[PDB]
């Protein structure tokens, strides 16, 4: 349904940064800098530019003060300056609204193209960026919970197959998905950089941003984030986890920022860079697909997500999913999940796992 | 109201082993050897004797085939042979039924006393045991989920202050407990060996054995047990966790064996060996007391536990707790918990967290 | 010196496998399977095919019985079948000997090109491979020392800049190097897959193979390998480490197989996939460049490496390095190393760090 | 030849704290607080009082400014106030100099006894101490290299059996030792608290203090301390390690403070609280006894140690060891070590393991 342009797709390297609108810059600074330990590349009264421990581009996260908390831009770095031209022609062919600024939208980025994409998301494509001191060996700064890289974005959208075809045309390769036996797709993960993903589509009402994810080196670094949150008596801002994912095989944690923006901490997925990387499809009723240990997924994880803005800074209208709901079919009143396919023992009827 | 005997208490070193009755020995062997990686000290068609990586006594766990799954004995090692005689005099004065076997009840244990204690639990006291190869440097045998020591037992009993005073008289020192402002005690942790505990009392219907706990070296060893259970498609046997405890500060996991005996995997609690070790009391409504990260405690954790046997091998009758229920006051319809004391944000009412 | 062909370079994905010749197959199997825990894809009386925990191609290591222990092939996977044709044309233009086998040189590989490259190394390029069960979530098999991926090769060659230019034309990008203030390059690291490297050049007499490297998930996995070697009373086969590298920032260990092939265990380097990834140059006299903690580099690490074979299976003759020796200028008799640039305190004159001298 | 007193020994709980004299209080503070992350209980211009993450007594380390860097006191906590009286009666019957202060020698300690013991060391015994906030759940403060407990002291003394007999009479139980086949003892480890040790004797010229040891939770915490020292460009202050010990089975690191006082970081030894805990005796020529991975022990580890003070604050005279030297018999020019007992393969003669000789 989204047509494949004649124009060549831009060569996209990876997810690079997100710009998030926040309502209280000081509260958000405390969360991202004092709790999570992200490093400040630049800040003033209106914005905070933050980067992970191993990054050399200017930033991985921009917090911009504004009236309505929302995603303003999800940015991907492209391989060459000429790929920004290619992006612009590609989205024009798709009949999408675009805006190009030779000196960038945010500090530390040069020539950049922002677009309202066919799923209603604000994508940015850029090459030029101000290099900063790469802190990868600054063990004098290293926190027990250190965030080392930006890993991926996750987007909520009502029609996953529609979105998947579009991202595949753009060069993303699907690595894992969740489907049922009746032709419904609930989620898909897709990559450029050779990890399990750079973005993912989660079926639900949208456009909304589900989360932004950062990596740590080791599993104990994620445990430390939880332990620190207990010590600060903000354990209520731990939403889900820590756990092992089924899809992706990564160790994970979901926490909530002061404006409820969801942040995932993630580590130790696998290499997907080969072009015949085997795709893995999970059944939606498999209770090890999201948490490998079978821990229940809290309904807020399925229902809550962040608003996204269009290029004028207004919130995008939400379009309702009409396909089956992953919440309803697994943990709702008529839901079902299994531990072992075909075994009644360890299955759950009309409720979540573990009691 | 259990009287302190005039006879001197035995000098208890530590928790040493449990004897669990299991209904299918082969299934049980799979779980404890093939899944959990415990080391075989002896086996035959009726029993399997198992030890942890760093143990030098004969075993930490005896699995005995029997008709009804139950705890048969929770055993403590005493300091000297003469302490077995002390234990016998002590429990006799308490009015308890005792049985002394000079050659032991199980293989690899010598002179031993088993008793039906004042709380209805089958306790064993022994000194003599057959030493075996201590495997602590056998990294050729080390598993990614390696269980390295036996850490503690946890007992369900209806009146916590009654049992606590009894265990204090026996020389156990309380390290942590959970109470409310009305003065109810819901749980207590107490030690001999200088860790947070050797045994613990959980308020509930009893006597029942809540769990036996083994320790690992590191947190990732516990993660691996979860990951392995996923791969074996037995994730339904993960009951609760993994988590960080409030009480004890240990990283933890609870899993269920084939007869629904609960095993805890545990690491990185703190030193309690000083006699004035500060005792920590948590409020029952504090949602970080059990899981520090505020994860909810599943009802089964409060309501399910193993039967225990008397010295004839019959199941001990159960006494209902009359004091307030921790389940009811925290996650029941009239329950509540808080993240920050006095703050409605982050509080849960008639509802568990998350 | 090595000219850039007009013919386009093949699109190389990653290092994929090495074929090592071994003298006693059972002894080598004991090391790679029983000690290190690699997974057997296939074996017979002549060869063992092994893969890492997360691999889905047929193998990462082939062990082949032969009279003389040596590297027979270092293999790189290319993006498409047509890239194997490109590789053949590209190396033919370079004037190199090449051999094309439509059904592969080893089991589990299809159409494959082997070349004697301009530096004397036996490279293989292929696309087609038999997929196997990817064991990445088989935690029922996971070892305390589990090797999860093949990471890189490291090659000993006398003229590092000559080889560096050749690999750059082939599309490898240099991520780090070691140089001095007098124009000498002692080593360079270069990648295709977006980690610090897929291969590396170490200055010395060559061609010889320095090592093949496998990665683990965490640092404790590497510690466990050491601990297990102690328990098996083969700690004499731990050559160097464990440590933190300066170059690459990875945690590491070097061990020696039964034929003295060196294997590295490696974890937690950083992302290099951006095309303007900053290139890091370390000075050869910086005592934190190889081991970040300043631990001395044992002389065998600089002097010993494996023979490599030509396409006929004969050993390649060794060409002597005439550029300065990293060993000699850092830990030799007239050597020098520093902890802090410009500070005499924490410097070493004519011996290694931490109170040691060359044996 | 130290007789067993008729007076009963005090009941000793554990090692509790050390008082180290340091020459520059600010530079020592940088090391212990800014580099190592210890927690300040009290400080002024003359002294800094430091504790570990899980401690509830007032301190584990007192840094006292003075002209000559040295150990001033190694303190053990006793079980009851009455045990301080017992310590006094015990050491008086041994004919040792004692000094008793009802209000303590350092802040946060009450009634305390210091003695110049039969081996020349300044021991303190106390019960009373000021309790402080136990930081064990303060994960808002927890550093990547967090030191969680004080674990042990290690003493250099010329005659190990003489010292060991005396400590056994004091209630310490030997867990491990190192000996040769001709009856020389090189080192012994001994405990009260149910870990491998609270103190240890290392054969050498003495009295000198070899080190004080702190524990971490996990192995990666020790790795971080090394990594941080590299980042701070003070890797020259990493003396030995990191490694796995043979004796004790603990993961370890040795670093040097600004006055060259040696600090060990240590984790994951085993339980010794049972009274028949099996001893382990290692052969001095076993190259896995100190480092299980066979890494060489730097000569400074055998030769260098801190001065100790008498009760007047003057340095104790040093007595030379007449028994054989562990350095000499293992890594010296006539030394040897083995990987496998009886096997020439993996053995080292007249040099250290891994390819080094003494610097
Ligand atoms: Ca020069
Ligand atoms: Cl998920
Ligand atoms: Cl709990
Ligand atoms: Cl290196
Ligand atoms: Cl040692
Ligand atoms: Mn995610
Ligand atoms: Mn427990
Ligand atoms: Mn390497
Ligand atoms: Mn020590």
């Amino acid at each position: 349904e989204i047509p494949k342009p004649v124009a060549p797709a831009p060569d996209i390297l990876r997810c690079a940064y997100a710009e998030l609108v926040v309502t209280d810059l000081a509260k958000s600074r405390n969360f991202y800098v004092d709790v999570l330990g992200l490093h400040v590349s630049y800040e003033d009264e209106n914005q905070i530019y933050l980067r992970s421990f191993e990054e050399f581009i200017h930033h991985n996260l921009v917090l911009t003060k504004g009236p309505v908390a929302a995603l303003k831009a999800m940015a991907f770095r492209v391989r060459t300056p000429e790929d920004v031209d290619k992006a612009e022609a590609y989205y024009q062919e798709l009949g999408c609204r675009t805006e190009r600024r030779k000196d960038g939208f945010v500090k530390g980025i040069g020539d950049a193209l922002r677009v309202e994409d066919p799923l209603g998301f604000p994508y940015e494509f850029f090459f030029e960026t101000t290099h900063v001191e790469r802190l990868h060996m600054r063990y004098d700064l290293y926190s027990a919970g250190e965030l080392v890289r930006l890993d991926h974005f996750n987007q909520v959208t009502p029609d996953v197959p529609r979105g998947r075809k579009y991202l595949e045309d753009l060069g993303f390769r699907v690595t894992e998905d969740i489907q049922d036996d009746e032709g419904t797709t609930y989620a898909a993960w897709m990559h450029r950089k050779g990890t399990v993903h750079d973005t993912a589509l989660t079926g639900g009402n949208g456009p909304r941003l589900h989360h932004v994810a950062f990596s740590t080196h080791e599993k104990h670094n994620i445990i430390q984030i939880c332990d620190k949150m207990g010590a600060l008596r903000i354990s209520d801002r731990i939403e889900r986890g820590p756990g092992r994912h089924g899809v992706s095989n990564a160790f994970y944690l979901y926490i909530l920022d002061p404006d409820n923006h969801r942040i995932e901490i993630y580590t130790q997925d696998y290499y997907t860079g080969d072009p015949d990387n085997p795709t893995i499809t999970w059944n939606v009723h498999d209770n090890q697909r999201r948490d490998w240990w079978g821990n229940p997924v809290v309904p807020s994880w399925y229902t809550e997500a962040s608003k996204v803005l269009d290029l004028d800074g207004n919130v995008q209208e939400i379009i309702e999913r009409t396909d089956d709901s992953e919440l309803e079919v697994t943990i709702g009143a008529d839901g079902f999940s299994f531990t072992r396919a075909g075994d009644e023992d360890g299955s759950y009827h009309g409720q979540a796992s573990k009691g």
